[PDB]
């Protein structure tokens, strides 16, 4: 289990990685939709 | 050396519960871009 442990510890160091790394993706992916949420209604505003 | 093991089994458990927690959620904010991807697109050909 020495060798398991700390073999399991770096994946620990792995799977954080990602999930702080989509944690910065999943707040600009939202900001994508709020000015796209804004693209939407001025291409409407010139309509009518 | 096993209680870190019973906290870590149970933590990583958790963490890559998270993981797929979020992961969808890229996906869900990648149908909803996608949606008004043909939204925006649809409209404006209207325009013109």
């Amino acid at each position: 289990l020495k060798g398991a442990y700390e073999e399991a510890q770096e994946q620990l160091e792995a799977v954080r990685r990602e999930n702080k790394n989509l944690a910065d993706e999943v707040k600009d992916l939202l900001d994508q939709i709020g000015e796209g949420g804004r693209n939407i209604h001025e291409i409407e505003k010139q309509k009518k």
